[PDB]
């Protein structure tokens, strides 16, 4: 349809994302303008632990699992699942680190909205309330990683 109507469809979804509900319009618009879409089928690794990463992901369709290598275990342990409306991949950006867990599609036809580091920094990373929320969440993820003896 129009660019505007496509944008409205993305705006409506992004405003249903709890993380983004309070973001200023101009930064939401920048996410709409800069996002890309990636599709995955069941078992695909969206993120692999021990890889460089500088992109942030919003799950628009489907479910993924979060797994992580830990001490005393040979296979990665299942931390949680994420569903439509949730997000992942901020930690590498905020911690300036390699990817710290695997993100694996649990269903066929998973769809992610992806933005790069500069876009992230200029939107999420620039709106104080959200920046601080994610920085604090990442600090807790560090303590969870320590608790479970992440390798
Ligand atoms: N180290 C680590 N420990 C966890 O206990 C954990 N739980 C999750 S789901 C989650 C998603 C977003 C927020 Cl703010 C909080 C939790 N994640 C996510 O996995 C991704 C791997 O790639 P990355 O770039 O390291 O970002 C990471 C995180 O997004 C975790 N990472
Ligand atoms: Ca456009």
């Amino acid at each position: 349809s129009t660019a505007q109507a496509r944008d409205e469809q993305y705006r409506n979804f992004l405003r249903s994302v709890s993380l983004l509900k309070n973001l200023p319009e101009d930064k939401l618009t920048k996410i709409i303008d800069c996002l890309e879409v990636e599709y995955y089928d069941k078992g695909d690794y969206i993120i692999r632990e021990g890889e460089e990463g500088s992109t942030f992901f919003i799950l628009a369709k489907g479910k993924v699992k979060v797994t992580q290598s830990t001490e005393g275990h040979d296979q990665p342990q299942l931390i949680k699942t994420l569903q439509k409306g949730e997000y992942f991949g901020e930690k590498a950006l905020i911690s300036d680190d390699v990817r710290s867990a695997n993100i694996i599609a649990e269903e066929n036809d998973v769809a992610c909205l992806v933005i790069d580091r500069e876009t992230f920094n200029q939107t999420v990373g620039t709106f104080e309330e959200l920046q601080k929320y994610l920085e604090g969440y990442v600090a807790n993820l560090n303590r969870d990683d320590e608790k479970r003896h992440a390798k």
